[PDB]
């Protein structure tokens, strides 16, 4: 017998005075989800866990009312694979998406995405394999435990000066990060320049810098910053203008030869397809940052990957936003370009299993069953507290 | 003194087994919102009301936990107009949109949109004018109370045959409608053709027919139906493919010369801009169906109208989805092409004030303060029950 007995959720606050060009995290929250099954492995009932990335808020309401419900009410015998010995992720996904009209991909995409995370976590556990291994298997490829990761921070903070900004970055390098990212568009262009120069000097030749405007710029501002930014050897210029202003993104290629990135705020394969159709991005050097946790989960992310395939893009151009382990697993199993990471932020949600550290901007995925949340004690404590 | 003292919500059911090509309304709900102020007019405290259109479900959670709070946690003095004698819709809007990241326009767009409806209702009431008159004023134009409306129905219902379909339509004509819309794509193409021929037969020369595929078709299916549909004198072919597959919509122009429509499922001015940029629609004959109630409200709708201007479209090409009075007001005040109406479904959430009747596909807006909900007793009963 294979059945999801319960779907629990709990809203957790991950707010600080932190700020980017678009928002501040004063009221930021996130949803911690648990998919409780009746399957037993190791004399212990298998439970899937998941949570949504920072930035979009928790989705407790949606998870209870529309999705947790549709699963629990579905005929358990219709959510299994051929063998009937495990849950079929796609069948569960389809189950929670019945009676959902097209378009409007936001908020509910976060609820479904976070539930999906837990479903896959459970499935991998039921199969007794690490999610990333199971993924590679399903795709008929060999996984690669080594995953590139970069440290994201450099937020605007009340009373934070060049001194501290510097400290923060150095702190990341001390952790083994060879690539750091930072917020811009939150200060006048010239004050920003000074903040950028301050980090380039601190990291010297031990790391590369990436800047993120959080989609705050209009065309002219984006170009102004481009002219200023292009004189520095930046790793990438992220989300210049509004996530949906594909024309703006395309126009930028004329002023910024260096790699650009965007996509963290596009939550469906349809929206991803539009970016590849109209964004004018360069497939040989730009990065796609779609986050499965906020975009209907891995079941959907697989469709997005198929979209890349139809447009000639390599999955290695993907570096998911979110800084969570689900992405680490997808990256390792399907060959993504890497993953985002938040060393000192939104903890314990995210991070890496206890022990493994960042050596040369990389980490090595330990062979833990499922996503591997159990390996991170401070995070797992929260999860087993929700459901066990 | 102008303080918004409270923002109350309550979820109302609007479910039934009616079905379209994509969804069935088995669990459909909607949010009824009330914006209670401390301003007194007629010895009675002015309260704004609003509710979201059918199809996207209620948003109690979001309204409660994210938007109502912000509006209540704000300085009353910073939400007023220059004179300080009334609320500034845009300031209230900005107030509830703080710390909201770009993209992901779905769900929260419904929450904000429905609260926005109530806010404008209150503002117009505080100003002692009908919302549509106040709108025209603010734009420096003369409002027009004569608004075109069409009857939307023709759903697939268990056990519903050509006989009943016919009856439904005739029922609409009996009430004065000269334009009815039916659902297609929920059955075989030849079965559907029969349904259309029947309806056409029934309405003869007293009305025109519009078909709606609810964005269910892929390119080939869309074209197949186009070849079949084009032989009939239809009013319009609505939402052929996915709301976000602009390329699909564009490819259709080669096979369907007749007017097409779409937009009910795009919920932001950014998404509307993409439709105008890539959808390949014909501005001289197609229709845009953006619904302010599901798209961050009138404050946002005004930006969408600005997008139309930037792309050479007339506001008269707009016929909002939703069948609610907020749209009727925007239509009358800003010169939209008309509004959708559901004479039988989702009542009492929609319709016109008691007494106003449909004459030759048109209704005339009575000069009621605000949106005019008070004029519809069965609806107002529900509203004053929420807050008074
Ligand atoms: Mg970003
Ligand atoms: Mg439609």
């Amino acid at each position: 017998s294979v059945r999801i007995v319960d779907v629990r959720e709990i809203t957790k606050p991950i707010s600080s005075p932190i700020r980017n060009a678009y928002i501040d995290f004063t009221k930021m929250t996130t949803s911690l989800v648990a998919v409780v099954t009746d399957v037993v492995r190791e004399g212990k009932r298998v439970v899937g866990y998941g949570f949504n990335s920072n930035g979009r808020y928790g989705q407790g309401g949606l998870i209870r009312e529309r999705f947790a419900s549709r699963i629990l009410e579905a005929d358990p015998k219709k959510l299994l694979n051929e063998a009937g010995d495990n849950l079929d992720p796609d069948k569960v996904w389809a189950a929670m998406m019945i009676n959902e009209k097209p378009g409007g991909h936001g908020e509910r995409s976060v609820a479904v995405g976070t539930i999906d995370m837990a479903v896959w976590d459970a499935v991998a556990k039921i199969a007794g394999k690490p999610l990333f291994r199971l993924l590679a298997e399903r795709h008929g490829v060999k996984a690669n435990p080594r995953v590139f990761v970069y440290a994201a921070g450099g937020y605007y903070y009340p009373g934070k000066g060049l001194s501290m900004l510097r400290g923060e970055m150095r702190g990341y390098l001390d952790r083994g990060y060879n690539v750091v990212k930072m917020k811009i568009g939150g200060a006048p262009i010239e004050e920003d320049r000074m903040r950028i120069e301050a980090v380039l000097e601190e990291i010297g030749k031990d790391a590369q810098l990436a800047v993120d405007a959080n989609g705050r710029f209009n065309l002219e501002t984006g170009i102004a910053y481009a002219k200023m930014l292009r004189d520095y050897p930046l790793f990438w210029y992220e989300e210049v203008g509004d996530p949906l202003d594909y024309a703006l993104q395309a126009a930028l290629a004329e002023f910024y030869p260096g790699p650009m990135a965007t996509g963290e705020n596009l939550f469906s394969h349809q929206d991803a397809r539009n970016l590849l159709r109209y964004g004018g991005m360069r497939p040989d050097r730009d990065w796609l940052q779609f986050d499965c946790a906020l975009s209907y989960g891995l079941c959907e992310y697989q469709r997005t990957l198929e979209v890349l395939k139809t447009h000639g893009w390599s999955p290695s151009r993907c570096i998911p936003h979110g800084g969570h382990q689900m992405s680490l697993n997808i990256a390792a199993g399907l060959g993504l370009g890497g993953n985002e990471s938040y060393p000192d932020l939104f903890q314990p949600y995210g991070g890496f299993p206890d022990g493994v550290r960042v050596e040369n901007g990389h980490i090595t995925m330990p062979d833990l069953p499922g996503i591997g949340f159990e390996g991170k004690s401070d995070l797992y404590k929260e999860m087993k507290a929700l459901a066990e």
